[PDB]
RNA sequence: GAAUAUAAUAGUGAUAUUAUAUUC
């Protein structure tokens, strides 16, 4: 049954207006989302039909909501469909649309429909409902959905619009540091929306308050690791391999992101070193490449030594100089992976003692061991930055006798769709399900979640460990913890991560005192102010187009961005459906080798089958993957795996993504 | 009359059902019907032939007659005299019959504590019911821990007779220096030993109830940059700098400015110029009186630094100014002219910094951004602004006054009463006015205080709450909570210093460990409970009964001014009054003081303050002590603090900053002299 | 609080040891006066000597606050300030009280009491004597029966001294006075019975205070009485009804105070009424008092009728039916309620109409609704002269559509101590706090407040239903309205109640005059006509029955049943009276008490009614005295008949039943 | 239970009746 504030949250959308609802994690909007529709459904005539459509960002949010709207509305004469990514290609969309009365949809997939023109316009729809609706807002699909929802509704304007509802905990306020920037943010957002309402709990703040608690939050600043031997000895190592890198070719500290910054912009300009031997030029240009990315390594090893123990820093290395060892042996990768092994005496002598270790680990041992020992029925989770500190974490968790009471989990993202990393989504509602008091897992080690998603076992304690968010995702990681007497443990050494939660706290004021000034407002007005700033953004934006780069007509070789090799020409190049990029010819076929895929997935018409690699002396350098598309079985490549070196001018140029590189792209055809 | 709350009866049951209780619950709860309550079953639960007594205690003037208003208003239909002493009423006054004729007594500790020590009350077995209003302070040497000495020593002693039940009232039972759970539990349990309570109560069943009533205020930290570029800091620091010479220059000598290190180091050195020899010694009174003026000075300017540092520049200068507007109406003095006109070199200068915009304390700019915001959003807000001291209060005042983007507020002042012997501080009567004049529809927006005892009286509630540099313990933190018990109030606080920042996180961590050991207490057998506290009790008796005095000294000493060295009488003068008092006889120590109307005649104990006494040698104005009449005679009263102690024999000179550690042969006052 | 001029003004005479009246209008702070001059009292002594307060209310609420503002004034120079009231005044040690206190707040029954006991042996006690509505001291009053302790210490040969005294009052009172003299003549024997020598009056800051308290415009409305009289009619045949039916067991102008003081007359004339057969008696006795009671209850319901709504004075007589069943069946009963249940109809009939209305109530509602219209933030206080009335013009308002801005509350008294009526003092305080501007009520309708008493909301609109007062209470009312633009409205329909007021204004203006008269005098000349009066009021004080031993016996003034005789009856206190034996417990039921007090020793705990065939008329309480649990009778609940002549005799008060009355004993 | 005051109505008045309020 509805709850007083649920009905005081739908009001405003069930009398028509478009609303922006903003209340609570897990208040519970699955269920003012099904009050909505009903009633949406059922004020219609008989004349006249409903058609809603719910735009969920996340599958599990999908299948949820889906599920619960098709049991909902059974009862009812209204049929509920589903469309996503796994069940789009080769099935009329716009029958689906039509055929039923509700449609639980990826915007993704409503963007693509609406830009190929399959669904002509959103007048189909009466009722939109985007879940998290913070999210509309620059290149986001919502906000290309609402881009066409604004364009028609600011152009010739003679087709019906549908209703607009959003929810969400959070408008946010973007980089307002007062009250007025706040709600000219938020202003932007019902804007972005075309919204005139945006609802929240008043009459009902006691309810709403038994049944959602506030975590109380805790600040914990300690301490660095006032002596780093460990780090003493890997410096040296990274300056020989940057001596070694500066001895082959001759034209900040350590365990930062600024040398990290710098070693990515240094292996990205020795990519475009070049001379008149080919061959030198390679063997220069793999040598300063397998540098720079040792060095990369080094200092990921050295930031996972002062994030956790030296041990996991250590195992890292391991692993990497493994990798290494494995992906054919190199004699200066001998050099290197030699380099390394006189000192891993030295490092397991250092890394052994009880003497080194993290004081951050310390301080979040003795919180662990204070909460389970004050209740051993505690259920913890605890975030962190990197999956390698997930790991680390675990291994230090599984490792400490002080916390044999803790039985951790992991819960990581699905990592890089062409990489053996990350975490399947049936790998994720495993661990998750057996996330209980009554499960196998005490405590969840994860990285970070978007939005709100699916409500899993709550956590009378939460630990943020060297975490930092905006303030959306700080209203939101609250609902993990909606028990009363829940707690949430903020432990850095940063002092700057503390002024950034205490500043993301001043904005949750200034975001809901901002709320509370403009619900005063006139709605005629506010609809007024909302017409203009659409109108302004509307300009702004179709000002914004700029579009022009003549297409390079002249011809271009592609090399190998690890070795230099020759790849093939531009005019080998083929695009399929004006994003992918493959090559024709039987030369371009023997430049590469093929490893089966590790993550296949049929995305769009192309069905993952393995991934290619640069076959050019041992280099194994990833170039991209191959599918079999259509009738065709052909490889797919990306521009951030080449060099752009031309046959005129001879200068080589770096591209990151295939729509920065202008040159006359030749469209695929079956009949070559 | 009104209707308890269901929480408010669920506090007071373990007490109505006799148990030594501590009752912990949010501050303005309600805690006054929960008293009324359990005074009611009380008195009420009696045969006819027989009678309670009980006995409240107060340890503020304020609380001490709203709590006697109150009860004697509500226990007057029932029957039972209500009556109370205080301070003012406690001498020349029959104690044990007013005790007697009474069934219930607000009280003011240390009339209990002097009562037991004189013997006018022999026993605590003639109370049923002893409460103790904000029980945390019973503790180290608090008057509430001496009551609860007496009581525990009856307890364990041979002693009996019926002890009375014991009821703490408080926010928070505290944790001390605790830094983990076991460690906090060692010192609630300490607490609950030293109240001899058995039971810890809090609300559970009714939270929604209380919640309702008494809201959690939003905190909110701000970490703010201190001034970069400070002319007035060099300047003064050039003063000092040249009136360290000037010390220099006339006595050979052997941190920074602006600091708590500094002022240390001076009044260390101050005592140490007062203590300087010379065989000429009216050379020795010259040097040390220029010495004196010195270090005076630059402790001034260092303060002027500090006020500057957390204020505008105007407000040090004005502090100066006023210094130096009392250095001068005092008297001539070549030093002080010296050191005056040194000053007003440097005045034009000073000013002229101080006047520049392009200075402005960044610190009060975003005090200024929280008001103006806070204030926009709601014009009816009403405020509460804490700081360190009562010269950052007036400097407030006067910047708000001052600031024309801050012309919708009416500052009003809440200080401390200030030393006794001083013209200083608050009177009693002012801070009634002003506190009166704190309403919505009042003539004051927002109010600048220094820090207040507990809870006090509920005054006017603030939405919104300012902790100016302010650091206190986890009990103040949680009882400020009690200005902005309504929904939606916000605490800001504003510092420099993240030392401030991390002391507040801290305190809050300590208040999560003091609820966590309270709810694990709660879970205990109560028997067991008692038996730990009472082995605490027994153990901690052990060691008090024997936890030893010196011997004193026959030879005669000399009492010299501290500013001039000047004799004022000798030990064998002085005679001791109550152990506690010190005058001085013969007609030659009556024409080495002058003496002003004291600014605030009170009558403590048996005497009663008339006038201030200064030193009378050549303008010198150097405060001695005071002037009363005791009984029937009109003699001076001297602190030690005032004086050096030149023996005759070694010639060697001492400071001692109490009597109680000056061991001399003490002679008692006698009248028959 | 800094004192305003007047206040100075006022208080010079008392601070310069005068025995002193102060006379100044309500509202003008008496407060701070009486704490100046305490003050100054107190702070006058040396070092080697020490004064006493001692300040009387005569009032709960009065004495409380008093008390409270004492305390908190005093505390703090050093003065202990402790009160005493009936409530606390049992089973404690008063003469260690008053002597370690410096000042005592006390209701003057209790100084009365102890003065008369002996634990406080003499008024010498006190330097300070201040009381408050000073006007009261006359008669047998409390504070005139002080003051004659006072006065037999002063003019007789005691040479202790006596304490100052001040008195509070916004009128001293000129009796019946027809002229200044006689006027004079009155306020120089009430300046005598408290020995005072000088009148304070405000006089060098009149300017000042009228700008504090200003003199509401008073208006006067006479209208026309009920020109209809069909209600009177139906219910005066009624009434002659019930008189044949009173008239037809024995032998031998409705709506008015005379047919009330007639049937009363015939009610106790019926009480004594013998006959052979005893039981028949009591048969003819029990019909009679129904009939005449129920005459009496038709009869107020007709004063309320033409005061009110016949609706009102209809519920009355519902009311009045309604708790005659619930009590027991009884023939007559039955009788008399069937003969008003057949013409309900027409009554009813009769009170619906809307041709049938009150010209009263008309211009009532026309004044409230002139005045709330010109001004709906007006705050209205309405006097009426009983609490039916007082429930009447409630329910008249809250039915009335056209005063459906105003928001009625109650004010009345305790009523009786051992009846089931009135409000109870929190009540009081509830409805009074509530009775506020920004509160829940804009009107309170009230009967009679003791004089001026705890200032409440101030009330721009006074309007007198019908009531009529004297020049004290006429000039206390003021305080009502201090306010600038306050009115006052006479409504009635009466040319006696205007002619008395006017009468009263007139009173005032002799009261004024003979005041300003006497100031003129020399003080010796005026303590020397004092101190004349004061000793012919004691010769006349000091002026000159065998109690009859011979047994009586006490029958229910109801149905004549044998309760006790007069050997079995003790006096505890020389003022109560209790029955012996185990026979009487027979003859009595008992309730429980609706408002048990702790009066004395005793504790009241239940009233007790006669039990023989449901008669239950009041015969008195039952009470916990000490350790016993016994019944208290009042005698004028029975019939007092001889043993051996068989007189039967009547007596409204103990003290004029001169018997052999035997000291309680428990030793018994 | 008792005491007290005010007002109205009877009586020349002492006083009495009712109403109202207060107190122990
Ligand atoms: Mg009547
Ligand atoms: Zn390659
Ligand atoms: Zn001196
Ligand atoms: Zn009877």
């Amino acid at each position: 049954k509805p709850r007083n504030y649920q009905l005081e949250l739908a009001l405003p959308a069930m009398k028509g207006k478009n609303t922006i609802i903003c209340a609570p994690t897990g208040c519970g909007k699955t269920f003012v989302s099904l009050l909505i529709c009903e009633h949406h459904l059922k004020k219609f005539p008989q004349g006249q039909k409903g058609k809603v459509v719910f735009f969920a960002n996340q599958i599990p949010v999908y299948e949820q909501q889906k599920s619960v709207f098709s049991k909902y509305f059974e009862r009812h004469g209204y049929r509920v469909t589903g469309i996503s990514g796994a069940t789009a290609e080769n099935v009329p969309v716009e029958q689906i649309v039509e055929n039923n009365d509700i449609i639980i949809l990826t915007p993704q997939i409503l963007v693509n429909n609406l830009k190929k023109g399959t669904i002509p316009s959103l007048s189909i729809f009466t009722l939109m409902i985007f879940d998290e609706c913070h999210n509309t807002s620059k290149q986001h699909p919502y906000n290309m959905i609402m881009f066409n929802y604004l364009d028609q509704k600011l152009g010739g304007s003679s087709g019906p619009l549908p209703q607009v509802i959003g929810l969400t905990a959070s408008v946010g306020v973007g980089d307002a540091k007062n009250t007025d920037e706040a709600l000219d943010y938020i202003c932007k957002l019902c804007a972005s929306l075309d919204a005139s309402v945006i609802a929240t709990v008043k009459h009902n703040l006691e309810e709403l308050e038994q049944v959602v608690y506030k975590p109380q939050k805790f600040f914990r600043k300690v301490e660095s690791r006032i002596s780093d031997k460990f780090k003493y000895i890997i410096a040296q190592l990274m300056r020989d391999t940057e001596s070694l890198a500066k001895r082959i070719c001759k034209d900040r500290e350590f365990g930062t992101q600024k040398y990290e910054q710098w070693i990515v912009t240094v292996q990205k300009a020795c990519m475009v070193f070049q001379m008149p031997d080919k061959d030198e030029e390679s063997r220069i240009c793999k040598a300063l490449f397998l540098y720079t990315s040792h060095l990369r390594k080094y200092n990921d090893a050295l930031i996972i030594s002062e994030h956790a123990r030296m041990k996991d820093a250590l195992d890292y290395l391991k692993d990497f100089f493994s990798n290494v060892r494995a992906a054919g042996f190199d004699e200066i990768e001998q050099d290197l992976t030699q380099r390394f092994e006189e000192k891993l005496q030295e490092l397991e002598s250092v890394s052994r003692d009880p003497s080194n270790e993290n004081p951050k680990l310390e301080d979040l041992c003795f919180i662990l061991q204070e909460e389970y020992h004050l209740n051993p029925e505690t259920i913890t989770i605890l975030f962190v930055k990197t999956r390698a500190l997930v790991d680390a974490l675990k291994n230090w968790i599984e490792g400490n006798p002080k916390l044999s009471f803790l039985k951790p989990g992991i819960l990581t993202g699905r990592g890089k769709t062409n990489q053996n990393t990350g975490m399947t989504l049936p790998a994720q509602k495993c661990i998750l399900d057996a996330f209980k008091a009554s499960g196998d897992h005490n405590i969840l080690i994860a990285t970070s979640v978007a939005d709100e998603g699916i409500d899993i076992a709550q956590c009378n304690l939460v630990i943020l460990y060297e975490y930092v968010g905006n303030v959306i995702k700080m209203i939101q990681t609250r609902g993990r913890g909606r028990a009363r007497g829940s707690k949430c443990f903020l432990l850095t050494s940063n002092a700057g991560v503390i002024e950034k939660e205490q500043i993301n706290m001043y904005k949750e004021k200034m975001m809901n005192d901002s709320i509370l000034r403009l619900q005063t407002w006139d709605e005629a007005v506010f609809r007024e102010k909302i017409l203009h700033i659409q109108t302004h953004e509307k300009f702004i934006r179709d000002s914004q187009e700029k579009p022009k780069p003549v297409p390079d007509k002249e011809n271009k070789k592609l090399l190998c961005r690890k070795c230099k090799a020759l790849a093939c020409y531009t005019a080998d190049v083929r695009v399929i459906e004006e994003c992918h990029y493959t090559v024709l010819g039987d030369a371009f076929k023997e430049c590469f080798v093929s490893r089966p895929h590790p993550k296949p997935k049929q995305f769009s018409s192309f069905e993952k089958r393995a991934k290619i690699f640069c076959a050019r002396q041992n280099c194994s350098h990833d170039w991209g993957i191959h599918v079999k598309y259509k009738t065709f079985e052909i490889p797919v490549i990306k521009i951030e795996s080449f060099v752009v070196e031309d046959i005129a001018t001879g200068v080589q140029t770096l591209y990151s993504k295939w729509k920065d590189f202008h040159f006359e792209k030749i469209p695929f055809d079956p009949a070559e």
